[PDB]
């Protein structure tokens, strides 16, 4: 959906201007006192109460003013709340603050970790040194109780407790100023530690992310030896399969995901799955935002979920607040859950007793109000997709293939598959079996698992870099297997194209493909290596064509057996290459006027290399994974 989905509906939770706190005076009476904006959300489930966490900026929007940490409580999933003043600030001066919450739910103890400053009227990396800021640990404990009928509960917050004799001077060389939290909610691991991503700047002003974690419930903490490279800040993390996935805010760049499988000692950048699929406006350039990462089971299968404004209108607006769901191999976009072209900006995402809601700013003139919204139009369409990836998964995955020489032969491969292009299709677009990533088709006519192509550029388009903003198949840059069975129709003039990976860039360069020529010999393209003929086909029979591409190699493969030329490096340079989409026969809006007479079904896509086995076991069951 374009905005809030049809089923799903809001109420202004936190609302600027108008909702109160319980302002607790030097002398210890409270005062209901007008906060001006409430802003970065997070909302968790603490034994089936909802706490909402907020900063409540009290007089100015500002980062820098009067902030202190606030929270809203309900036991009724939202029918009615409870508030309060959760961290005070030291009253050290007009701007003393408490700031950007990040929480760890454990039992019923929230542990919520915050910056804390004195009299700074200048950002947080900036400062000359670390001597107006501390981080500061707060454990609040949930106590529910229930009297005649009516469950009630309460919170009671510890006293706030400085970490900062255990933040080290240095690391790896580098000179330690400050750090925060990296806002909103983090983790317990399946091991019992309390995992908060942390942001540090140092001396002279770099930000960078690391992991700290407690082995005992916060009785001790660690900063894990590993880290993010200069220029990111607001970690989200999650656990995933045994690795922590580390989600960055990245200003004025893509974001980067790490993965760590050893509690943060060592990050490895996942090229192959979720880095730099995310960004911050659609040209990349702009400020970016915070975004909420979090693991859910749906449908009996575990998903991530991740949320950020598209940002359309630039620097901090942040129009547009997405929400994508994946199982670490598809991307899918459930689609705009704030309202048509509002601003919106930090958010949560919560999963609770089978239903689903975001606590979410919106700003209208720099003062923000923070809504709760009930996401039941987007939750039933995620059901529906993950029944769908399941399904297509187990029904391939039960296919009874072949038997090799060494009932059935080896399952046809599953793990690492991305996207499916096969029966279903129209004139203009071929459908993503696994319903993320369709193909746009031109001058093509239906046929069984696929599409017969006639006519200047009839072909189809898989986009990669082509998909713009979001760019969900941008694992193919390090490394992927591209499938179809293919027939030719028709002798070409010359040389014409058939399957294979385009690059952004001069002229018409290919990372890796197959061509096919009026000799009737097959043309790989090995990068940008002269692609001279081999080999020999036929006519209206038909072929399967498998292309590989990792650690810089590539091979093409007709009929599980490999083409002259194959198993060389096809990228050079350090730098990672920019496909711009897979082509499908012979796609053009430009240029020469292609007509290639070739008809392809069941397009594979996997974010990996096959293995030999896996290429002979598509090979023998082409007739035996279509959708119809
Ligand atoms: C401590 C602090 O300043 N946090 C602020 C953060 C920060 O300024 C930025 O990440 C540059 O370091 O920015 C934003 C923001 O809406 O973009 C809100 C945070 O409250």
């Amino acid at each position: 959906a374009a905005s809030l989905a049809p089923g799903s509906s809001r109420v202004e939770l936190f609302k600027r201007k108008n909702s109160t706190v319980p302002f607790e005076e030097s002398n210890g009476t409270i005062r209901e006192r007008v906060v001006h904006s409430f802003r970065i959300p997070t909302i968790v489930n603490v034994d089936g109460v909802m706490v909402a966490i907020a900063d409540a900026r009290y007089e100015t929007s500002f980062d820098n003013s009067f902030i202190e940490t606030a929270v809203k409580y309900s036991v009724d999933d939202g029918a009615t709340w409870n508030t309060q003043i959760a961290i005070k600030n030291s009253r050290a001066s007009s701007v003393s603050r408490v700031m950007d919450a990040t929480v760890i739910v454990k039992g019923n103890k929230l542990y919520i970790l915050v910056g804390s400053f004195n009299k700074t009227r200048n950002s947080w990396t900036q400062h000359r040194d670390g001597s107006d800021w501390e981080p500061l640990l707060v454990v609040g404990e949930v106590t529910k109780s229930a009297a005649n009928g009516k469950t009630t509960a309460t919170i009671s917050w510890g006293k706030p407790v400085s970490l900062k004799p255990l933040f080290p001077a240095e690391f790896d060389g580098i000179l330690t100023k400050e750090f925060v939290g990296g806002v909103g909610a983090a983790i317990v691991a399946s091991n019992g530690n309390l995992v908060y991503p942390v942001q540090i700047a140092d001396m002279g002003g770099r930000v960078f992310t690391k992991i700290m974690y407690s082995e005992d419930d916060g009785n001790t903490w660690k900063f894990a030896e590993g880290r993010s490279k200069f220029g990111c800040s607001e970690p989200a993390v999650l656990e995933w399969e045994g690795k922590l996935i580390i989600n960055n805010r990245v200003d004025g760049n893509r974001r980067l995901v790490y993965e760590s499988s050893d509690m943060g000692k060592t990050w490895v950048e996942a090229l192959g799955t979720l880095s730099h699929v995310w960004t911050n406006s659609p040209t990349s350039n702009q400020q970016d935002c915070q975004s909420s990462f979090v693991a859910v089971t749906i449908e009996g299968k575990r998903v991530m979920l991740f949320t950020h404004p598209l940002n359309l209108k630039g620097r901090w607006m942040r129009d547009r607040l997405h929400l994508w769901m994946t199982d670490n191999q598809r991307i899918f976009d459930v689609g705009q859950i704030s309202i048509g072209d509002e601003n919106s900006g930090y958010s949560s995402v919560l999963y609770k007793d089978d239903k689903l809601y975001s606590l979410h700013e919106i700003n209208t003139n720099d003062v923000y109000s923070l809504v709760f919204v009930r996401l039941i139009g987007e939750l039933q369409l995620m059901k529906s997709v993950v029944r769908t990836w399941k399904e297509e998964d187990n029904h391939l995955a039960s296919i009874c293939t072949p038997v090799v020489p060494a009932g059935c032969g080896a399952a046809v491969p599953t793990a690492g598959l991305v996207g499916f292009l096969s029966h279903s299709a129209n004139g203009s677009v071929w459908e993503d079996v696994y319903r993320c990533v369709d193909a746009n088709v031109a001058n093509a006519e239906r046929v069984p698992n696929g599409l017969k192509f006639n006519g200047v550029g009839g072909g189809a388009v898989w986009p990669v870099a082509r998909q713009g903003q979001t760019r969900r198949y941008q694992f193919a840059n390090y490394r992927f297997t591209l499938v179809a069975t293919v027939t030719i129709d028709e002798l070409p003039k010359g040389t014409s194209p058939l399957l294979g990976a385009g690059l952004e860039g001069p002229g018409d360069a290919k990372l890796l493909g197959l061509s096919y020529d009026k000799n009737r010999q097959w043309r790989p393209l090995y990068g940008a290596a002269p692609a001279s003929p081999t080999g020999s086909w036929e006519l209206h029979k038909k072929y399967h064509v498998v292309l590989t591409m990792a650690d810089r190699q590539g091979s093409v493969y007709v009929d599980g057996q490999p083409l002259a030329g194959s198993g060389n490096t096809v990228v050079r340079g350090a730098t990672l290459p920019d496909i711009s989409h897979f082509y499908i026969g012979g796609p053009r809006s430009k240029g020469a006027p292609t007509d290639s007479r070739v008809t392809v079904t069941n397009v594979v896509l996997y974010n990996r290399r096959l293995n030999s086995s896996e290429i002979r076991t598509l090979f023998l069951s082409q007739d035996m994974i279509g959708t119809d």
